[PDB]
């Protein structure tokens, strides 16, 4: 195998795309939004109604095109997987979830770098096991742009990320 292939071999397997309609991923995107509620509720979790989209409001009513919802799809189950593990953090809020489209939404590098930002808050403790959930993700390559840790100072801090989430576009097997 090469060296990125090397480097980052769990990471392959979850970046096949596979065929996807625009109304299974609509339908996706609202099964995973109401258990993400279901489970905050549960969980004594505040969030937001844009929060709870995922990053993907842009799409509660329109269906994506038919070029790019298996992109999203990729994208969806990501940031998905991403935030219910936050989600058992402890944490008291998630304040946005912000999800820049894509180019396709309107591929020649080893990776395509998939933009998102994620705000939350929650006591000292909580923060600590979300950064560390973040950066521990199994199936999905989340990397760190850019973070800012804030004391509202109930002893709460803030904290808003900026994550590129990396597709790996054509690995050699």
């Amino acid at each position: 195998v090469g060296s990125l292939e090397t480097a980052y071999k769990p990471f392959l397997a979850s970046s096949a795309l596979v065929p996807t309609t625009p109304t299974a991923f609509q339908n996706e995107l609202k099964t995973f939004r109401d258990s993400l509620i279901s489970s905050c509720k549960k969980k004594n979790i505040l969030i937001t109604d844009t929060s709870s989209w995922l990053g993907f409001q842009v799409y509660s009513t329109q269906a994506p095109s038919v070029q790019a919802a298996s992109t999203l799809g990729f994208e969806l189950k990501a940031i998905n997987s991403l935030v219910n593990k936050l989600a058992e953090c402890g944490l008291s809020k998630f304040i946005k979830v912000y999800r820049p489209q894509l180019p396709i939404e309107t591929d020649q590098a080893p990776w395509t770098p998939m933009p998102l930002e994620i705000a939350f808050q929650g006591d000292r403790e909580s923060v600590l096991k979300a950064m560390n959930a973040i950066t521990g993700m199994q199936d999905y390559l989340f990397t760190v742009n850019s973070i800012r840790i804030r004391n509202e100072r109930k002893e709460q801090v803030f904290v808003q990320v900026s994550l590129n989430l990396v597709h790996f576009n054509q690995p050699k097997a």
